[PDB]
Parts: C-alpha cells; structure tokens; sequence
C-alpha cells in the first residue's frame, strides 16, 4: 500500500485555517467545496497522522492507537479515489457526499477509544507529571484537529443535501442556547437528584445597552460547552447543599464587548481548591475505569478560551470566551 507515502506527500502541506466569514460566504457551488475538500481533508488527516507516528513505541503500538490509525488510513484512501475524478459530473459529487458521511461515522468513537489508550498507559507506565504533559500536549492537538475535520465535513454534507448555514447560525441568540442547555441539564438533574437549582440570565450589551445579543457561531459547539458547565455546577450545587434547605441558583452573565463575547456561569457549589483545578482539565488525571478539556478545545477552535476560577468554601465561576466578530473567528489548527 501507498498509505505511508500519501501521508509523506500531504504532510508537506499546511492546513488552511478558514474564518467564520469565509465559511458563511460559501452556496458558492459544490464543485468548489468538492475540489477544495479533496485536497484539504487529506492534508489535515496526514498532518495529525504523522504526529501520531511521533509517539513512542510503547504508546504507538497499543490496540487503541493502532485502531484509530487504521480508521484515519481508510479515510485518506476513501478520499483518494476522488483525486482524478472530476466535477461537472454530478455522480462524482454525490458519491463524495456519501464518502464524507461514512468517514464521519467511522470516527464517532475516537474519544472513548483514545481515552482507553490513556487508561492502559496509566496502568502500564505510571501517572507521572511528565507523561501527563505529553498526553495533554498530544490530545489537545489531536482532538482539535479532529473537531475541524468534522467542521468541514458538516459544512459540506448539511448544505449540499435559508436561515442557517449548515452548523453555523448567523443570528445565534446566546441566551436562547444558554436556556436550552440549562433546561436539559435540569432534566438530568431532577432525575438523579430530584432537586435542581434555578437559572438567572443577565445580558450586558456594552455598545448597545438595550439590544438582545446575537453572534455568528456554531451553536451545537456552544450548546456542548454550556451543557457540561451546567452539569458540573448543578452537581456541585446540589451535593454541597444536601443538609441545607436553600438551593442557590446558577447565575449566568452574557457580556458583549468590542471584541469579546463572554459567558460567566457562577454557582455556589462549595468550590474546589486551587491545587485541584489543573486536574480537572487533565485527560489523564480525570480518567477512571467531553468533560471540561474537550469543551475547552471547542472554545479554542475559533480563537476563544474556557476558564475556571473557584473559591473553596463558596463556589466556582466558569467563563466561555468567544471572539465577537466573524473576522476574528479563525480556526486554530495544529500543524506538523
Ligand atoms: C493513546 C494516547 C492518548 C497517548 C497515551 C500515552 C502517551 C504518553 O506519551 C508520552 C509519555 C512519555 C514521553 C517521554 C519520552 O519518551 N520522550 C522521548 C522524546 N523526548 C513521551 C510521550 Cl509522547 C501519549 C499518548
Ligand atoms: C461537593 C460538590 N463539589 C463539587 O462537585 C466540586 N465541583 C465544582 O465546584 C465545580 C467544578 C467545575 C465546574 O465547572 C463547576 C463547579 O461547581 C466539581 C464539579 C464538577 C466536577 O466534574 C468532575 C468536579 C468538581
Ligand atoms: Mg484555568
């Protein structure tokens, strides 16, 4: 097979970061999505794949890793078939959309799969702080790559099967997403614990004090983040107040500045000591048999961040930082 040489060739290129604007203005035809994607997906696949091969042999050769490696190889090849094929012919384009579907689905399990490699590495070689920085280093990169691949694939399959533009909403009402996520967390909350804290939203539109706040974002990404955060702050809030009678609400503030859109979630769940805050964002230190770390990646993906500050004995604030303007929302992609 050619697999290694394909990887060699396409890993000389660099992934091409797109902006939400550049995403938005796409439909400027499938032909163009097609010809773009058949080059770029191979690039992004190759780049992470060569980085996977920089992993030391004791990691490199466990079942978990070798398993995802096989998936990425089959994908690269699945996409290969379409290099000499041409557009104008509408079955080329249709067979492609189908190929993009199969790939996305094949990869639905990378998270639990990799997570398994961390566990067998913990039990096999130790949980030292160095291993931890490499695992952290490698996975932050690996997942992020992975997210952007999905982003491309979803932009294609959804548009070339209007208010929305695929996975993007150009009029994303943030509190709308905040509540939905809240409502879903509460449901799970009311089931397991049969109590649940309330929600207070407040907006602060700096430039336009009385205007409801809208942005251009990918709302499922935003849902995902807010969801984990609500889960966590509910869980804490309940268990911290099980001998008490009052259950403190979860206050969220959504704030819009000249370049930031920022979302704080404040809970009175009894806090976490400074010492333990790193552990929460660590893939290794929070592995037992998404979480915060993956939700963070989503934040980073379009030049955002997601941060935590607690006060032990009281509560935790968690902040989602997003870029306010489509121009600033460029993809953050790892490169080899
Ligand atoms: C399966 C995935 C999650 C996984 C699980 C476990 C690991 C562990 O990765 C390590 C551990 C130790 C070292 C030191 C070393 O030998 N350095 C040599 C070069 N200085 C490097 C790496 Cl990349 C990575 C990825
Ligand atoms: C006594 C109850 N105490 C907590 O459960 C502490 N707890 C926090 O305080 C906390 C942490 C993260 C967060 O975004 C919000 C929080 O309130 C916490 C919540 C979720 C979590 O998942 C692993 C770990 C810790
Ligand atoms: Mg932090």
């Amino acid at each position: 097979g050619s697999a290694p040489k394909y990887i060699e060739h396409f890993s000389k290129f660099s992934p091409s970061p797109l902006s939400m604007k550049q995403f938005l203005d796409f439909n400027a035809c499938e032909k163009t999505s097609f010809t773009f994607l058949r080059q770029e997906l191979p690039v992004r696949l190759a780049n992470i794949m060569k980085e996977i091969n920089l992993l030391p042999d004791r990691v490199l050769s466990t079942p978990s890793v070798q398993l995802v490696q096989s998936w990425y190889v089959q994908s690269l090849l699945d996409i290969m078939e379409f290099l000499d094929k041409d557009p104008e012919d509408h079955r080329t384009l249709s067979q492609f959309t189908d190929a993009l579907v199969t790939i996305r689905n094949r990869h639905n399990d990378v998270v639990p799969t990799m997570a398994q490699g961390v566990l067998e590495y913990k039990d096999t070689y130790g949980d030292d702080p160095v291993s931890n920085q490499n695992i952290q280093y490698f996975l932050d990169r690996f997942y992020l790559s992975r997210i952007s691949i999905r982003m491309l694939i979803n932009q294609h399959t959804l548009i070339f099967d209007p208010k929305h533009i695929g996975s993007i909403d150009p009029n994303c009402n943030v509190s709308e997403v905040v509540k939905d996520a809240y409502d879903m967390a509460k449901l799970l909350c009311d089931k397991y614990y049969m109590a649940s804290p309330d929600l207070e939203i407040q907006e602060i539109n700096a430039a336009n004090s009385k205007q409801p706040i809208h942005m251009v974002y990918v709302p499922s990404h935003l849902y995902h983040m807010l969801f984990e955060l609500f889960k966590n702050a509910m869980r804490a809030t309940v268990e911290s107040h099980e001998s008490s009678l009052i259950l403190p609400p979860i206050k969220v503030m959504v704030a819009l500045g000249e370049e930031d859109l920022s979302i704080k979630m404040s809970d009175r769940g009894g806090g976490v000591p400074l010492r333990k805050i790193e552990r929460l964002f660590s893939y290794m230190y929070s592995t037992a048999p998404y979480g915060l770390p993956i939700s963070r990646l989503y934040a980073k993906y379009f030049q955002g961040d997601l941060q935590l500050f607690s006060m032990e004995g009281f509560g935790t604030d968690a902040v989602i930082y997003l870029k306010a303007l489509s121009t600033d929302s460029v993809e953050r992609l790892p490169v080899y």
